[PDB]
Order: structure tokens, then sequence, then C-alpha cells
């Protein structure tokens, strides 16, 4: 079996679909790979080297909408970005959670300053334009999870409609909501809102 | 040592905060109260019966201001409830991740239901106060997450800003802008907004 930084992520990109990230360890890998322990550590020392590496090609191989295009508004870039974020999150089993154990390297960093420059050359504000990328991915973060994850009255009534599909609804009328509070707030300035 | 459902659910909150949601098994339980495994196992049958109790128990014991006091606005409520749910899930190591693994039962059920009714009766619609009470969870818990869990110029420039916080301004500041994207929405009715 073959050996190649490539050949290995997609084998535990494989694995991580079969047995979930709690279940994925160096053993099952080298066992998928048909190769000793000691063959795969001298390429993968440990789970957390794996998963960092996981975590990079989820994004990188999905989350294609993580820049803004010239001449699009703050609006559309949040949004389009918000939904690339979750169908790439919910492309692999326990997806978020890969991603949430994992601390950012150098690809997303030079990622984020772009945003930012692109939030306050909006006329955002820094902090504020810091805390709008930040609410978008705690909320789709959090509503990705909730899904991955998993009579009383008006609740049967209205459990029908969540159900009924698999959570993006709901979700882009949070994201709708949540863009909106931002636009009320920039075009708020100084003045009592 | 003494095996009743809450010296047990305190033993087992005790052992969380000293070694987190992976790190707790019943067989550790079991050595922390001083008693044989099949002792405990009449009483524990197994770890996941012991997370929907801490489940429960967290909340329970924290997650205080579930229910709106009757003539509150709207959107007080949902701001009081979602820092409530926050500081509640920031109680416990790994509080978020007991929460999130658990399906809900009966208790929760009765306060979903208050709070939708709650929320129709400030002209909401069913559909669009479900929506509003999930957007506020999930925006919660994915902050709460993101904290529990864990240079560029302008990136540098605004770190200062979110370090120097554990996490709460940047998540109020959000729930402001969520309520409101809310506010906009319930006060539009058949209108183009």
């Amino acid at each position: 079996s073959r050996l190649d930084k490539s050949k290995v992520i997609n084998s535990a990109l494989e694995l991580l679909n079969e047995v979930g990230i709690e279940g994925l360890t160096t053993r099952k890998l080298a066992q998928k790979l048909g190769v000793e322990q000691p063959t795969l550590y001298w390429h993968v020392k440990n789970k957390r080297a794996l998963l960092d590496a996981l975590a990079v090609e989820i994004l990188a191989r999905h989350h294609d909408y993580s820049l803004p295009a010239a001449g699009e508004s703050w609006q559309s870039f949040l949004r389009n970005n918000a939904m690339s974020f979750r169908r790439a999150l919910l492309r692999y089993r326990d997806g978020a959670k890969v991603h949430l154990g994992t601390r950012p390297d150098e690809k997303q960093y030079d990622t984020v300053e772009t945003q930012l420059r692109f939030m306050t050359e909006n006329g955002f504000s820094l902090r504020d334009g810091l805390y709008a990328i930040s609410a978008v991915s705690h909320f789709t973060l959090g509503a990705v999870l909730e899904q991955q994850e998993h009579l009383p009255p008006l609740l049967r009534e209205a459990l029908q409609i969540m159900d009924s599909d698999d959570g993006e609804q709901a979700f882009l009328h949070g994201l709708e909501s949540l863009i909106r509070g931002f636009e009320v707030q920039l075009t708020a300035l100084l003045q009592i809102v």
C-alpha cells in the first residue's frame, strides 16, 4: 500500500466516514492501509497530527467560497461563505468535530486576514467586523453540530416542519436574521438604535 | 460510599470537572465512589445513562431563566434565556458536549412547549417562533463550544480585543444582532423587507 501524504489523508477520510472521530485511531488507519504500525508511524506520528491534516483537507477540498468575489456585497459574502462552510462541514461524518478540535494554521489566517480587510473596506470597524465573522461561524457550527449529532401540542404541530428537512431552512432563516441585525448596526454608527 | 441518585450524579459532575467527557467512564466513577463495579452497575447501567442524567442535572441546576417571566418582552426573554443557557453550559468541563450528545426528555419538552406558546402569543408564527428559538440555541452552542474547546496585521490588531475577554462581548453583540433581525422579520409580515 502507498504511503503518500495524499493517499494517507484520503484513507483517513474514508475511514472517518466509516467509524467516526472517536473510532478513528492510527492502529485502524495502519490496518486499513495494510502496513505495519511502525511503518505508518514514520509518516503519521499520532491521531492529533492526523486530525489536523483532516481539518485542513476537509476545508480546502470543499469550502470553496472562503474569500469574497471582487465587487460583491458584504451581505452576499457572509451568506455564500456560511453556506460553503456548512456544506463543507456536512460532507464528512463528525466533520464539525474534526474542525472544532483543531487550531487554525497559516492558510486559515491569511483567509481570515482577507475577510477582515474586506469587512473594514465596507465600512466595518475592526471589532464589529470581527464579531460579524465570528457570529456567523458560531451559528453555522452550532447548527451543523446539532444536525450531525441527531409529545406536546404546539411542538407536535411545529415539529413536522423542522423534521421534513435536513435543517437547511431554519439555518438560512437564522442566517438572514443575523445578517440584517448587522446591517441595522453598521448603518447606525453613533446613533441610538 | 453512598449510592443515592444524588450522590452518584454529584460524584460524576466532580469527576467530569477532573477528567472530561472522554475520560469519564463507569470504571473511574466506581473507583471514585470506592465501590466494586458490579455494585455500581445495579445503579448506573452504562456511560450513556450517566451522561443523560448529567445533562438534565447541569441544566436543572443552573439554567434558571428557562421560562419567560409573566409580562416580559420576547426580546428580553430570548436574551436572558440565551445568557442562562450559556452560563449553565460553561459551569462544567465539556458541558456543551454533554448537552449536545443527549436527546431531550419530558422536562425539556414542556419547557419548549411554554416558550413556543409564549412566542406565538407575541405575534410569532409557529415556524418563525420555532426558528427564533432554534437560532438562539445554535448560536449559543457554537459560541460555547468554540470557547470550551480553546500573525497577520489586521488580525493581530483585532485579536487583542477578542482575547482580553472570555468571549462574552462577541457573544452578546451577536445575540443583539440576532434578536434585531427577528424584530425586522416579525414586524414585516406580508411586506417585502
